[PDB]
RNA sequence: UUUUUUUUUUUUUUUUUUUUUUUUUUCUCCUCUUUUUUUUUUUU
């Protein structure tokens, strides 16, 4: 949502795509291996998102 | 003879801890010559 004045973040969940996330497994790598978009949500055609 | 409107200095604070100088090496190593060893004694 906006930038604190000593470099924290607030974050909002105002939307339909955004919240508690369900089953699945997750992966941590380095912040800077991701590359900007404009549609960071995927439907890719393989049986999973 | 030139009207009307365009917000702004991050929210939070009432957290526990039962130790003690230093600290850790260096090897074996030819001693030259008048001697037995003098000696009581007294004046401090």
């Amino acid at each position: 949502q906006a930038v604190f004045s000593d470099g924290a973040v607030s974050l909002h969940t105002r939307s339909l795509k955004y919240g508690k996330l369900g089953q699945g497994v997750l992966v941590q790598v380095s912040p800077s291996l991701v590359k900007r978009q404009k549609t960071h949500f995927h439907d890719l055609p393989c049986g999973a998102s």
